[PDB]
């Protein structure tokens, strides 16, 4: 009941009570360990509208007062006669900054209480959802000078009248299949450029065309909009040493921001909620440009860098790795776009986890996720043993809407 | 129940049964995850089933399942199990199960090999002494002159947890750690405790940085002896880097045999508590985590130092280019001494090989992402891509607590 974590690099054991709390299920059994696997009515509402207002008002000091149980028996009036509820603007920010805080997959929560949640719950269509949208980008990019931030639509109904950006994130880059058999721009993006194209967009069938918004509002068929370019700020990649780093002709944008997941507060799920922080520069370098199925210029790169290529035991890989993380970093910074390098962001989680766990009695966190897709072991998450569990307010992963919509 | 796993990289998906068969628990449960934790005297009630399920298996992987001599010999172990309250393993059972507590060690990157393992059956063996003659054979037989070979040696099983015979060190060889007045650290920390003991015991130290450690062996119960593994019998590897020449100054080496010696293996119910094995090495345990660790040789300033790289700040990514040099010079000393060695791609490739051959052919392969994952470039392996499912199979390999903090000393 009570659980211990070590710290392997330093002996630090700390103490989990906070799994106790834990809501939904983790994949796993008694038999079986799932830690790794990417997708492991009316009755159903009060008590998740309990268990949150109860977190809540212990939250502002409150618990068991006059405010506390007049709100319970106001949600518990509403939800009888309107089968839902409506969170004040101060629950809403709550819930929120909490689905960040419990994001187990998260290495960046340091930042949770300084998110700038911004209600687009009286929004009714979707170029209503696109104004709102541009205002977040705008404000989140701040010029470069990255302020979290999330945008909160309104919340499922019926659930034939759903919320949804059909883009995985805000600002993302076209994929295309050619007649060639390769693949132009962003593989990950093939799919959802179909969908753009079938519904409209003029593709400029480039390898790094910004995609256009695809917004669905109130269960209605979905619409598209480019994102004023003005708003996307960009960032060509060089090299601090390598000359020839540039003519690759690599860009990435600045702003990372998920927009496919689901905030389930106090029962309530909002299906639209896009969220953005900023990058850390592992995200790019390693993933964006590395991965095989993504722009996989690690072959290229090398090339330029004239390694040997012959055996896999020259390290090559790992050597051109290095440079192209060195130049996402370099080309961010001297730009002035907020970034942050696996060490000083793991570091920061470390300390992250510490003040939760002597504040709040443990932090929910996937270590498979947590530790950077490269130099794993010389950053102090690899070290840190870590509990996984789910905890609400949360994210959610939510099934792709072309899957579940009905047209 | 069917468990699909996939890979992102190549959406090839794979299904897992073999997973019905595992018994032991995990640590999770439906509320939490414990996938990165590091850790989550038998009746003869509980040791006939144990022995019947080995048994069932062993003779269905023979084809003689059900068989006249499959019976006989269940029969002839229920005997000895109610006449003598434990049994012993016929050399064939010994050699199956060995080969299987590898198949089935799910933190093992390295187990396409696991069909080739020579098993040394120590079981006759009643003294340290015994014991110190059969480990040299032992790291004789497996490094092979540098063209290694996987292997175990078996010591007899636990009686009644009063007679247990242990290797006292982690591994057959490894460097002394010894910690100084002024707090910091000679040779590996990782040792320092161990090394005490030994110094304890009345090991003449040389108090050095690369000072291979004395062998510490408990046979049947009664206090460990110390005895030195002959030098000519430990190969090492003076590591140096193909472009700077500098680094060979760095006066680093490493031994070339990775021996485990303080695991548990269970067969049919039965725990032998000194199995000491040995395959190779994958570079990475060597150029990242003995050498790069905080808590280890902790070279990383040095080498950078030397390499005259940007230190100001983090973000120059300093650490990273330094250790891929450091893991480029220990896979090219190897190499260039033709000693046995793997490299991180290499071995993280023929894991996933190794992998889908065993879903198809077995029903599944557990595995623990956590370690199977390389400590550097993990999303540039394959591995970093493959959903794994994590569960306990036996035979196995198990962790044991270490006997200075279990013996009962003798005088
Ligand atoms: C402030 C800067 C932030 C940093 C540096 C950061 C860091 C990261 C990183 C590196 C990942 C892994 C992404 C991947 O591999 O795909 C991640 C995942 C995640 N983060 Fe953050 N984060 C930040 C802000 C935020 C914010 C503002 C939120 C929500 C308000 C958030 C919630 C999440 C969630 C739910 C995931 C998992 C997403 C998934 O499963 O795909 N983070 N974070
Ligand atoms: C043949 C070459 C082999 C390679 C390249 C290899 C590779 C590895 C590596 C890199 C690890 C992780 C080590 C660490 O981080 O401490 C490991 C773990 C392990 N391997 Fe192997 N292995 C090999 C042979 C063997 C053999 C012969 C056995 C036993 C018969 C074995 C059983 C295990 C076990 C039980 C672990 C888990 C150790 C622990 O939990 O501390 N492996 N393997
Ligand atoms: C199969 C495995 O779970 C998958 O590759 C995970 C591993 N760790 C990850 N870690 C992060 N931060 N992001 C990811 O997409 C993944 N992918
Ligand atoms: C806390 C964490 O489980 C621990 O550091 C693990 C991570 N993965 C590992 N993987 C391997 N191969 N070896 C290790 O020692 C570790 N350490
Ligand atoms: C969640 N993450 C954004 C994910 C972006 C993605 N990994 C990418 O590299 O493009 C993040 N940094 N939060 O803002
Ligand atoms: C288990 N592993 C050996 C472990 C050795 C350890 N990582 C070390 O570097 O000393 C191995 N390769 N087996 O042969
Ligand atoms: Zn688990």
């Amino acid at each position: 009941r009570f659980l211990k974590v070590k710290n392997w690099e330093t002996d630090v054991v700390l103490t989990d009570t906070l799994h106790l709390k834990s809501t939904l299920e983790t994949g796993c059994t008694e038999h079986i360990c799932m830690g790794s696997i990417m997708l492991p009515t009316k009755d159903q509402l009060f008590p998740l509208a309990k268990e949150f207002l109860d977190q809540y008002y212990s939250s502002i000091k409150r618990f068991g007062s006059k405010a506390h149980m007049d709100r319970l028996e106001e949600v518990n009036k509403e939800i009888e006669s309107t089968s839902t509820y409506q969170l004040k603007d101060t629950e809403l920010i709550y819930g929120a900054k909490h689905a960040w805080r419990n994001a187990s997959r998260c290495v960046g929560r340091i930042q949770w209480s300084k998110l700038q949640v911004f209600d687009a719950r009286d929004c009714t269509t979707a170029h209503g959802m696109f104004n709102y949208i541009c205002n977040h980008v705008k404000y989140a990019t701040n010029k470069g000078n990255l302020r979290s931030a999330i945008t909160i639509f309104p919340q499922r109904t019926d659930g034939k009248h759903d919320f949804r950006v059909w883009n995985s994130q805000l600002i993302r880059y076209a994929g295309y299949k050619q007649p060639d058999g390769s693949t132009l721009g962003d593989p990950a993006n093939v799919q959802f450029t179909e969908i753009c194209i079938q519904q409209g967009w003029k593709a400029p069938r480039g390898r790094f065309d910004v995609l256009p918004l695809l917004l669905q509002a109130n269960g209605n068929d979905p619409e598209l909009f480019q994102i004023p370019p003005e708003l996307v700020l960009e960032v060509p990649i060089r090299h601090p040493k390598f000359d020839w780093f540039k003519d690759l002709g690599l860009k990435w944008y600045g702003l990372p921001a998920v927009s496919n997941m689901l905030l389930e507060i106090g029962g309530l799920e909002f299906s639209a909620c896009p969220f953005s922080g900023w990058y850390m520069g592992t995200e790019i370098g390693v993933r964006d440009y590395c991965d095989n199925s993504r722009y996989n210029i690690l072959e290229e790169v090398a090339k330029k860098m004239d390694l040997d290529m012959r055996k896999t035991s020259s390290l090559w890989k790992d050597q051109a790795l290095v440079e192209i993380n060195i130049a996402v970093l370099y080309s961010f910074q001297s730009d002035k776009v907020t970034i942050v390098d696996h060490h000083s962001a793991t570091e920061s989680f470390i300390k992250h986890m510490e003040n939760e766990y002597r504040c709040r009695g443990g932090c929910p966190a996937d270590w498979v996720w947590i530790v950077p897709p490269m130099s794993g072991s010389i950053t102090p998450v690899f070290h840190q043993e870590m509990l996984n569990y789910r905890l609400t307010p949360s994210f959610e992963y939510q099934p792709d809407p072309w899957n579940t919509h009905v047209w």
